[PDB]
C-alpha cells in the first residue's frame, strides 16, 4: 500500500480533463486520499523541478506550471505509484505513451501532457512533503 | 455568470464517482472554480443542514467529502439540473447523476446549492476564504 | 428490497446491448441475482405475452434471450425507470435504454416487470427454482 | 422511414462534440444517409434563419459546420429527441445533447428539422443534389 | 471461428464490472454463445485449476472461486481465443497488462484479475466441456 | 502542424463506428479539416491502392472500398499523422494492435480493420490530392 503524488497541470484543467482522470485513478482501485485545486509559488515550483533545474529549458517548465492553478492529489493504494504511472503514460505522448492511457489518449505534445505522477517511492515521499505539507 | 456550491458525499466517494461527476460539470461548460477533499466538523455538518436529523450527521460526517465551487452561466440551476431531483428513483430522470448511480433518497451521493442565497451562504462556510 | 425479472431480448442481443444494459443495472446500484441465456420454449412465450400478437411469439423465440433477476431496493420501479417508457420515441425520456437506442415498440430491446405480482410470477416461470 | 436534416454548429465543433453527437444518432438506430464538413455562405445562413437576428449570421457563419443527413424510423422525431428542447436549462432534459453540454440558447450546438416540411425544404438546400 | 471459456471472478462481480466485461466481447465483434451465473462446487474447481494442482499456492486459488457465483461464458467468433486473451491483458495487471484492457484498466493484483480466458485450442474445449456439460 | 487523409471503411460505417472513431480524433486534440461521406469510383479505388496493385489479391480490396459510401477526412494537428497511425492501431487487430486503439477494440480481421490513416508525409499529400481535389 503506497502514496503517490498526482498532479493535474494546467493543460489538463483547461481541456476539462479533471473528471477524466480522476475517473481512470479511482477504477483502477486506487483511492483518492488528498485532493486540492491550488497555486503555485515560483519557489514550489522551482522545489518540484528542482532535479531538472540544471537542465536546458528548465524555465520554461516553471513558467507553465505556474501560468494557472492545478489539481494536486493524493493517491493511495496497492502498487501506488506504478499504477499511476501506468494509466498516464510514457513521457512523449505520441512516440511512448500507447493509447488507452491518459497521455495516449489526449496528448500530442511532451510539454503539454496533462499529467504527472511520482516517479519513485523516494520522489513520492519529497513531492508530497512540499505538496501537501500536514500530510 | 454565478457561483454555486458542490459536495460529493461519502457515498458517492466510496462508490467511486467523483471523477465521474466533475465530468459531467466540466462537460455541461461549467469550470471547477474551487476543490478540496475534506473532513467535516460536528458543527459545519449540523449547520449545513439545517433541514432522522441525526443519522444524517453521522453520516456527512462518517467520512471526508469533496467540496467544490462551480462557476459559470446559469451554474446554480445548471447543477440541480445534473443531479436530479432529490428521491433518485420516483423523481430524478434517468440521465442524471442521481437517477443513474442513486436508490435512497438518504445515500444521493452529491448536493448543490438550491438558491442564489444558500450558495452565497454555503460557500462561505466551506470556503471562508473564497 | 425487491427482486424483479429483466429480459434482453433477441433484438437486444443482435444490437450488442448485453453488457450495456447489465451496466446500467448496475451502476444504479442494484445486484444480479441470477443471470442466464437461454432460449424460449413457445408455451413460455406465449404465457409470458398475456397481453399481431403472433408477430410476438416469433420474435421472442426466434432466438436466446438473457433472463436475469435483478435484486435491491426498489428494484422494481428503477429498473423500469431505467428501461424507459414503451414507446422508444414518443414516450421514453433520453439517458434510458430505450431512449438512447430504440426507435419502435416491437423492438424496445429490454422487459422488466411492471408489478411486485408481476414479478414474483414471470419470476417463478423463468427461474423455476429460485 | 424519414429523412431529416442536422447540423453540428461552430460550437459544437470547437467544443470537440462531433463524434458524440454522430455516436449519439447511431446508436438510437438512424443511419447517416449524408455528411459534410462544409462553410455557409451568407444567403445560405440567412435564409435558413427565417426565425439579435444578425449575431445568428455572424455565428453560422462565423466557421464551417457539420451537415447531415439522418435516415430512419420516425427519424424526424427521434433527433429533436436526441437533442433537447432549445433552452439547454430550463427545458432540454440531461441524457439529452443539449442537456447534457449546454448552458444557453444561442451556443446549444445542434439543430435539427422541426417537420416534414422543414425537413424537406432544408435538405433541398443543403444537399441540393439529393 | 473458434470457442472459448470465459470466467468473470467474484472479485469482477464485486467490483460491477458485469456488464462492463461483456460490452468489451461484444464490441470487439465477438458473441456470447452461452452465459450463466453459478456457484461453483469444490471439485469443479479443483478440475477447472487442475493443471496447477500441484504448484504452491494452489489451495487459495480454490477458496476464493468458489467465495461467491461466477458468471461463465462461452464467447464465440473469429480467433475468438486469441481476441479475449487480448481484451483480458497480461496476467499481472500493473508490470504485464496494458492498459486499454479489462486487467490494465481496473485490476492491482494478480490473485484479483477479475477475468479469465482459455489459453489455447486443447484448454477451451476441456474447459468448456467442465463448465457447459451439454453444450 | 500536418494534415493526413483517414477513411472510415464499410465495415466501420456498417457497425455504427464514425462517431465513436470522430471522437478519437478529437479527443487526441486534432482537428477535422475536411469531412465527407461519398461514394468511390472504381478508379478512385485504384488510384488510392496503386502501391499495392501489383500484390496478390489486390483486386479484393477494390471490391470492398466500394461496396458502400466510405467517410473521408483531412485531420490535421501536431503530428497529425504519426497520432492517427497511433489511435488506429497496428494492422492486424489481434496479432499487431494493442486494445485502447480502434483497431484493437473493434476488429477482428486484417480485411475489416475499419479504417485507413496515411503513412507517410508523401502519402497523405498524394492521398489527399485524390480524395480531396481542390484542398
Amino acid at each position: 500500500t503506497e502514496r503517490t503524488l498526482v498532479l493535474i497541470k494546467p493543460d489538463g484543467i483547461e481541456r476539462q480533463l479533471i473528471g477524466e482522470i480522476i475517473s481512470r485513478i479511482e477504477r483502477k482501485g486506487l483511492t483518492i486520499a488528498a485532493l486540492q485545486l491550488r497555486t503555485v509559488s515560483a519557489e514550489l515550483a522551482s522545489q518540484h523541478y528542482a532535479e531538472h533545474e540544471g537542465k536546458p529549458f528548465f524555465g520554461s517548465l516553471l513558467e507553465f506550471i505556474t501560468s494557472g492553478p492545478v489539481v494536486a492529489a493524493i493517491v493511495e493504494g496497492t502498487r501506488a505509484i506504478a499504477a499511476v504511472r501506468q494509466l498516464a503514460g510514457g513521457t512523449n505522448p505520441v512516440q511512448a505513451a500507447a493509447p488507452g492511457t491518459i497521455r495516449g489518449d489526449f496528448a500530442l505534445e511532451t510539454q503539454f501532457n496533462l499529467v504527472h505522477g511520482s516517479d519513485s517511492a523516494e520522489s513520492a515521499q519529497r513531492e508530497i512533503a512540499l505538496w501537501f505539507p500536514g500530510a
